[PDB]
């Protein structure tokens, strides 16, 4: 019923997502001179890096926030994806499965932690 804990948990799940060779795309934020239209489809960049310094700044309140700044990248992936069958597409699907797989308990814990100290 730690209510802290998810902090760790999180910078660990960051950890192993950076070592996954499927979060290479997602390491930073995307240039422009590569991508020059990206920010006509995609209103809100978020790569992890800016996850991670957001977490590691103390301004992420709960997972629950966290979660929803990783799910943005993979949403953005998908709305910038030209073809279901793309390279970094199928990567961020690859890596939105391990990342569910693994924030599921966080998740959880945390709820737990704090229904225990508001009962
Ligand atoms: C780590 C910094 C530089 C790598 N980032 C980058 O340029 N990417 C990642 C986001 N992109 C997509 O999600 C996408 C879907 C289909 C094609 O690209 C655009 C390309």
């Amino acid at each position: 019923y730690d209510i802290q804990a998810w902090k760790k948990q999180c910078e660990e799940l960051l950890n192993l997502i950076f070592q996954c060779e499927d979060s290479e795309p997602f390491r930073q934020p995307v240039d422009l001179l590569e991508y020059p239209d990206y920010r006509d489809i995609i209103d809100t960049p978020m790569d992890f890096a800016t996850v991670r310094e957001t977490l590691e700044a103390g301004n992420y309140e709960s997972p629950m926030e966290l979660c929803k700044d990783v799910r943005l990248i993979f949403s953005n992936s998908k709305a910038y994806t030209p073809s279901k069958r793309s390279r970094i597409y199928s990567m961020s699907l690859r890596l939105s499965a391990f990342f569910e797989e693994h924030i599921s308990s966080v998740l959880s814990d945390y709820k737990s932690a704090l229904r225990f100290h508001k009962r």
